[PDB]
């Protein structure tokens, strides 16, 4: 439930901010914590402000932080 790297913690924090609820786990489902389309916009907006971007449909196919973490193709040997 707890984040591992400092990036996953930062991602959990922005998540907590958008949803108005602290300490977001990486297995909590985004659509199970009150996420609307307007809240998705706040995430996308606040992500362009700090970090990279994100598309609307990419959130539903990666509706967890673990899946969004794996979706790093946007940015083990």
């Amino acid at each position: 439930v707890a984040p591992t790297d400092e990036l996953e913690q930062q991602l959990a924090q922005v998540w907590s901010h958008v949803l108005g609820i602290p300490q977001m786990g990486i297995d909590d489902h985004f659509l199970e914590r009150g996420g609307d389309s307007i809240k998705v916009m706040q995430l996308i907006h606040q992500l362009k402000n700090i970090g990279l971007s994100l598309r609307y449909d990419q959130l539903f196919t990666h509706p967890t932080i673990r899946q969004l973490k794996r979706l790093l193709t946007e940015q083990l040997r």
